[PDB]
């Protein structure tokens, strides 16, 4: 069996979950499947990494590490599973790297970057503010939205793995700086 | 003369807000101009009102009958730029509206939805949480960001005027259709 106990932890996962972030959760693992046998990877680890690669931040990994064994989880299969979820080494780990970093990317990602400017009560953009680092990043270095799309974001492409990864980060990539330019020029005249 | 009027009122408007928001002053007025001169309408009042459409929130319009006046404005002109400024009758005053109301979509309202949301401490989207009223609207109202782009902004378009007005607001509705779809199409996969 190896599809049943995936539908029984992607339960639990959401019920621990559901008493405060489970999405970002959900959408991780279904890219991390897709992207999972793109690369003819074993889609079962990779997915079971993906939907607890989050919820850790000892006892917390064990308490995983017990319910898997429960769930008959071969020793080198779940001696593997949390294997790449502590350390993000293996192929399906890099799977489950781009999956959650190629999650920082898109419409999702240009809609979550606005609104931690909002939180963090900075300005949506700035022209007189420079584009840019380390200490002074976010220790008190006042930055924009905007300005954290050619500082941070814009820069993962690269960063990826998975051969599809790179590709899904390219169409990712390419509509924010669709948007970033409709953006600017509705800014201008 | 009326060129160099505008190029006085530009720079007032810009010093007594450098000192707290005039960006939206800056292309609110932009627009109106475009908007205005497509409409062969008073190029000038549209501006001037445009210019000082948002402060005012008495004495503080007198403030601006005065330096007007003091600028050559012929009573006609200045009667009626203000006239469109508290009432916000006539096509000038239809264009800054639209000009004032037009910037509320594309790519910086999107930014400045999310933004808001951000601010409030709301979600950016809620499954859960069905669109969308009068009272209960910001008074206790928990709603998401995507949510009000379904309850206020995606129904300007119509409360447009200008013809040309309609037009820019279409281009506007578009793109945003554009990215709440891509936003939710990758909400899943």
């Amino acid at each position: 069996n190896e599809q049943a106990i995936l539908q029984s932890a992607e339960a639990w996962v959401k019920k621990q979950l559901m008493d405060e972030d489970w999405y970002h959760i959900r959408r991780v693992t279904l890219m991390a499947k897709a992207i999972g046998e793109q690369e003819k990877v074993d889609v079962f680890v990779v997915q079971i990494a993906a939907l607890f690669h989050d919820l850790i931040d000892e006892t917390a990994k064990q308490q995983l590490i017990d319910w898997m064994e429960a769930a008959g989880v071969p020793s080198q299969k779940i001696d593997h599973t949390m294997d790449i979820i502590n350390t993000i080494a293996t192929r399906e780990a890099m799977v489950v790297q781009d999956a959650d970093r190629l999650d920082a990317l898109g419409a999702i990602g240009i809609a979550r970057t606005f609104a931690y400017s909002g939180n963090k009560g900075q300005p949506i953009y700035d022209p007189e503010l420079p584009i840019r680092m380390t200490v002074e990043e976010y220790r008190h270095g006042k930055s924009t939205a905007i300005n954290h799309f050619y500082e941070k974001l814009f820069k993962l492409k690269d960063l990826m793995n998975t051969e599809t990864g790179k590709q899904l980060a390219k169409e990712r990539h390419v509509f924010m700086e669709q948007f970033i330019e409709r953006f600017l020029s509705e800014w201008n005249g």
